[PDB]
């Protein structure tokens, strides 16, 4: 997965291809729509492919790396989701957004306990209301 | 081990080294490492990594080995993995800091410092990260 593959890029230390710039900028940028546009219409599986994709290029990236994490969710991938949300936050900082969904997926993998953290965690620091709102009613339930 | 490559999985997924034995090359390493062998330690985390890439020790293992090296980016993109992986320890955040001061970045290391303060447990590494924020301008 996209995970290995950063980790291996890192082990090898060699060039990688974002750092000889071998896809631009704008490019990128029209990729992740062509991902989203396949997402939009149900096309799961190149949707994923396209995300995996850009993953390669540019791992260290927030926006493709929850497009990835939403994908393996709807596929009830649940641990691949949460790591790579885990990623995003650790790149974001200030979005608690993959922190409430880790919070779904930890649910899903019987883990109500770090679902419960995950959720406070929202509450307490998050400033979208609605995004509160949606982490209390986990916690209510828990 | 060839089908683990041809299907992405790794060597620590079909038990191809027995656990002891893991223990004690991940000992060894830190062995290398706390004696100053720098290369040697290098050597050998990268060799934990091939085994088991999802082993959030055997990460940062070779994240610290880069960053000793001064390969500041290269240990920030493993402390990134480390993060997502590990069981709700900042201390890779904290390293993230250092690297971004590093990196001439310091609005970035004020984001990774002030994570810690806000979201771990781990007392030791809170005060360590204040300290660091108290000396960014
Ligand atoms: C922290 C960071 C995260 C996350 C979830 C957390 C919080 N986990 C709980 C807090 C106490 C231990 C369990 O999902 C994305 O990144
Ligand atoms: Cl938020
Ligand atoms: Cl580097
Ligand atoms: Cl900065
Ligand atoms: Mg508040």
């Amino acid at each position: 997965g996209s995970i290995s593959t950063a980790v291996i890029d890192a082990i090898n230390s060699g060039a990688t291809l974002k750092d000889i710039n071998a896809i631009p900028d704008d490019m990128m940028d029209d990729i992740y729509s062509y991902a989203y546009d396949f997402y939009n219409k149900g096309r799961i599986e190149e949707a994923e492919v396209f995300f995996r994709f850009l993953c390669i290029y540019d791992f260290y990236n927030v926006d493709y790396i929850m497009g990835l994490a939403a994908i393996y969710q709807i596929k009830e991938q649940f641990q691949q989701a949460a790591d790579l949300y885990a990623v995003a936050f650790a790149l974001g900082k200030n979005d608690y957004t993959p922190v409430f969904h880790t919070g779904q997926c930890q649910l899903r993998l019987k883990a109500p306990l770090k679902a419960k953290e995950c959720f406070e965690l929202v509450i307490q620091h998050s400033n979208d209301e609605k995004l509160k709102i949606k982490a209390q009613s986990y916690l209510d339930a828990i």
